[PDB]
């Protein structure tokens, strides 16, 4: 192929090789254990919006739907857009719009067994631009889950574990942090879920190591959910269990 | 029309005929406010699934994709099945399979302009059968909520405040218990995260008598109209340009979303 992987070229470049390799890579290995394959979604919009593709799985023997996209965007912000991000990023100051980047990756795969998981998983990076085109206010977001319709701790755990080894690569006190947390604490406080990690506004280190941290974390995906699926998609089930799980997690609107 | 009311009905024929009838009020409510309507799901995959309908929604002027689905389903969970599901309901027992109902309405409704929040609504009822053919082991459960792109507090105050106001109706004791927004507790680890609106949620819940839930479910439904209409009528004429769209969708991987 021809993805790069140096350090000298400006963060936005590496971000959007780094997604495009892996949107390449995850459809590549959700396909090795399904039947069907990945095709371009080349439904009719009027703004499809994006700079990426989208790719979409369907009606397959393991994955009954399923999409991964990458996006790029280049635009400008608007005083009153900021105003309304502010709260949610801490270094993002108004100083007239101010010119910014931004592109991800964002997925969600739906098996057909309800043994096996849905999962959702999005990295992404944002940058506003200085009068000379460098980065002024930037950060990246994302992270990974998976959603259960029948519940394994086992797959929860190796989940977890996989995305806790890949953030310890860098500083072990990121996943205790980035672990999602609100919904184990509302089980814990009432008399459950898989949960997995995200984070927001993250501008903590030098975005070169960042960028290697999102790799990291990339690279705990195929290896948890290609393991969890194969000991999941050809369990027994019923017609009648798989329709009541979509009941309970609408899952038809979800995909349509 | 021709929905039901009275609560003399089996429960499980009450819920069909009010979750049929909400598909329709809600369906026409949001196409109240948009330009164009909701048209039948008619794709061809492996199984489609439900009892019902399932109507969607594209490429409208207010509301860019978006869905409101029926289901119904009946059958027998085999005993290796209910073993499988025991694990979260506090009376579905063991006891050759047990028949049972179940069915239940879903609905995600994405809108166009970035200023107007995503929103997510379930309600459903699930119930095994004893040899007569009346209710054994049965519960409800569902719940609504928003996610926002572009945040405002206000709305999310008003949706939260008119489904306290349904569930208030009933026992001021539920909202606190149902209520779930994250935020909340931020503060106990002096956590730093994105912010969000939550909703309410419940499940399992077989506390009351089943008339009683089933008229709850009733008011929860009409607590969504009033407080998401009035939410995207007043967010949905803001101005915002392609780009902003596009990078709300990239933080909420939005057109997967849409698969």
């Amino acid at each position: 192929p021809a993805p790069q992987d140096p350090r000298n070229l400006p963060i936005r470049q590496q971000m959007e090789a780094l997604i495009r390799r892996k949107q390449a890579e995850i459809t590549q290995g959700l396909e090795s254990i399904d039947t069907v394959k990945f095709h371009a979604d080349t439904w009719t919009r009027g703004n499809d919006g994006g700079g990426g593709t989208s790719m979409v799985i369907q009606d397959g023997t393991t994955f009954e739907k399923g999409g991964v996209n990458v996006s790029v965007v280049y635009g400008q912000l608007s005083p009153a857009a900021v105003s309304a991000m502010k709260a949610d990023h801490k270094n993002l100051r108004l100083p007239d719009g101010v010119k910014f980047f931004a592109c991800g990756l964002s997925m969600v795969i739906h098996p057909v067994n309800p043994h096996a998981p849905t999962t959702h998983l999005n990295y992404r990076y944002f940058e506003t631009w200085n009068q000379d085109g460098t980065p002024q206010t930037w950060w990246f977001g994302g992270g990974a889950d998976l959603t259960p319709s029948y519940l394994y701790e086992e797959d929860g755990q190796l989940f977890h574990q996989l995305h806790k080894d890949a953030l310890d690569k860098h500083d072990t006190a990121l996943y205790p942090r980035f672990k999602k947390w609100c919904d184990e604490y509302f089980y814990i406080t009432h008399r459950r879920g898989i949960g997995g990690i995200f984070f927001d506004d993250y501008d903590e280190r030098d975005p070169q190591e960042i960028l290697k941290m999102v790799e990291d974390c990339f690279d705990a995906f195929l290896p948890s959910y290609l393991t969890i699926v194969k000991r999941r998609k050809d369990m027994p089930y019923t017609k009648e269990e798989q329709q009541w799980q979509a009941i309970r997690r609408g899952r038809y609107v979800e995909f349509n």
